[PDB]
């Protein structure tokens, strides 16, 4: 740990940031990260291994509790297969998968093939998850991924509809419980819509433990294209999909878990899913996320993936990717209690976003996203009385960085390695605090 001179900038929008402690939203809950990956991964036990001990080293760090989400568009290609040693599950990945859950202390949402595999073979797949996973670390299946968009791929054809779904999901949720009469679910495993994911809630709400969602910040291939600038800004459409899913929590009680997500679909887009920019999205989604009320968040990767969080394989090794380091920001704030964060004399550095939490271990923290690419921001911080705060800062030298993003001053190593190596305290004054912040940067408050 290095002292550093508290940071400033030349020319800041001068901001005003009140924290209400009176002011209560959502607790987030401990196992709120997580990541995602397609099925197919599964088809080499070496990847979900307790022997990939520098993938397990990654998902340590990203949270001690979590969710791997097994699924994605692959899930309809890949096959069990109890008989062996289009993709093929063993029952040796399944046993190495549970070791590599034990090494985590991650609980797993795992894909069953309803697109193309058949009600016994999943039923059977099932079993087996359940036999050598077990209850406690199985937090759901899910029966297909994005069955609305089933008939882009001709897995089902252009008539399959809500109702089709139904019986399918139906037919399996019927096989799979006479082999696991304690199986949980989820679904439907896409993005919020009123022809599918409504409909789905309410027709199987006494099926599932909750609702799980899919989310990319790009839109539709017609909607304009995806840039840093647009990722920074506000998206309507997901505040409309998560005010949906409200509404559905309140309608059904289920809960919603966002089970893939991304900042654009397909493996990501060079020069927006693999920079900074990324970090700075994704740290600020899993906020603005869990004080909307969300379980939980999955960010969708594998491989050398654009958007992937962490890249790499077990045979040539793991890193972190720039998206990684804002799931870090959220991992070293912790859990706890949502509280009031005003932002005010902000319109003209109007992508800042700040969130306060009172952590569980009662200390306050702030958590200041500065999207805003080309303004600095000096905030003054009133609400918050403490003897001493210090940041942690989400850094890298420009916006579409795909590399030199640090956290505390360093970068995540080998195996998910981090500590801090620059301490830098807020200067206080009357009660208050004042933090500048570069353009394009992050911040992690923590008040003694």
């Amino acid at each position: 740990l290095a002292q550093t001179a508290s940071q400033t900038t030349s020319s800041p929008v001068r901001v005003g940031l009140s924290v209400d402690a009176s002011a209560l939203g959502h607790t987030i809950p401990p196992d709120y990260t997580g990541l995602s990956y397609e099925q197919a991964q599964m088809a080499n036990p070496n990847y979900f291994s307790g022997a990939n001990t520098q993938l397990a080293g990654f998902l340590r760090t990203l949270g001690r509790q979590g969710v791997l989400r097994i699924g994605g568009n692959t899930s309809e290609y890949t096959f069990w297969n109890r008989h062996a040693k289009r993709e093929v599950i063993t029952p040796e990945a399944v046993n190495n998968l549970s070791e590599f859950l034990d090494k985590t202390g991650w609980k797993l949402i795992y894909g069953l093939n309803l697109g193309k595999g058949t009600p016994e073979n999943a039923a059977d797949e099932a079993a087996y998850v359940m036999e050598t996973i077990g209850a406690d670390r199985l937090l759901a299946f899910q029966l297909g991924n994005e069955p609305d968009l089933f008939y882009r791929n001709g897995i089902r054809p252009a008539s399959y509809d809500f109702a089709a779904y139904a019986g399918d999901w139906q037919r399996f949720f019927t096989a799979i419980r006479k082999r696991v009469p304690n199986a949980p679910f989820a679904g439907p495993d896409t993005a919020y819509n009123t022809k599918w994911l409504v409909p789905f809630a309410d027709k199987f709400k006494h099926d599932v433990k909750f609702i799980s969602s899919h989310y990319y910040a790009e839109g539709p291939p017609t909607d304009p294209s995806m840039t840093i600038e647009r990722l920074m800004k506000p998206n309507p459409r997901l505040l409309g999909e998560t005010a949906g899913l409200k509404q559905v929590e309140a309608d059904t009680g289920l809960p919603f878990r966002l089970t893939e997500t991304n900042s654009c679909y397909q493996g990501g887009k060079q020069g927006v899913s693999d920079t900074f920019a990324a970090a700075l999205w994704a740290g600020d989604l899993m906020y603005q996320q869990a004080a909307a009320g969300s379980t939980g968040i999955n960010f969708h990767g594998g491989g050398y993936g654009w958007y992937t969080p962490v890249a790499g394989t077990p045979e040539d090794g793991f890193i972190a990717r720039p998206e990684y380091y804002g799931m870090l920001l959220f991992a070293q704030a912790g859990a706890g209690q949502l509280l009031g964060a005003k932002l005010t004399d902000n319109s003209a550095a109007p992508l800042l976003t700040a969130y306060a939490l009172r952590g569980t271990d009662g200390r306050t923290r702030i958590a200041l996203f500065n999207k805003n690419l080309d303004a600095d921001v000096e905030v003054a911080i009133s609400g918050v009385a403490s003897p001493s705060g210090t940041v942690l800062r989400l850094e890298a030298p420009r916006a579409d960085d795909t590399t030199d993003v640090t956290f505390g001053g360093a970068p995540v190593g080998a195996s998910g390695s981090w500590s801090p190596l620059v301490q830098e305290y807020v200067p206080g004054h009357s009660g208050q605090f004042v933090l500048h912040m570069r353009k394009a940067s992050g911040a992690l408050l923590e008040f003694a």
